[PDB]
């Protein structure tokens, strides 16, 4: 509350560390469904159904331009990429499996770097 604070966690490396995680997600072999924005002119149903599209290149641009206020807003966008994928793709599809695999990969890196 006012003039009552928990001890200050060092957040000075968060930006660099989120960038490293994001590099590792970009270079994973199952990243291909997620590298670029879904083409809303060429994919029927996407625009109407997925209210907040997100992809790795869009996260990279937001990261690089100071549009994440803290490491939690960064994790929310990464998770959004996988939640969108699950909303639109069957579990038993290459893209559906890709999304489960990447979400796992991400969550481990996240816990190991920050928890």
């Amino acid at each position: 509350s006012m003039s009552v604070k928990k001890p200050k966690r060092d957040d000075s490396k968060d930006l660099a560390l989120c960038s490293m995680i994001l590099t590792e997600m970009e270079t994973h072999e199952d990243a291909w469904p997620f590298l670029l924005p879904v083409n809303l002119k060429l994919v029927p149903g996407y625009k109407k159904v997925i209210k907040k599209p997100m992809d790795f290149s869009t996260i990279r641009e937001k990261l690089s331009s100071g549009q994440y206020p803290n490491l939690e807003t960064f994790a929310l966008d990464v998770r959004l990429v996988f939640d969108n994928c699950e909303t639109f793709n069957e579990d038993d599809s290459d893209i559906g499996r890709a999304g489960h695999n990447m979400r796992k990969y991400f969550e481990k890196k996240w816990t190991d770097t920050f928890k």
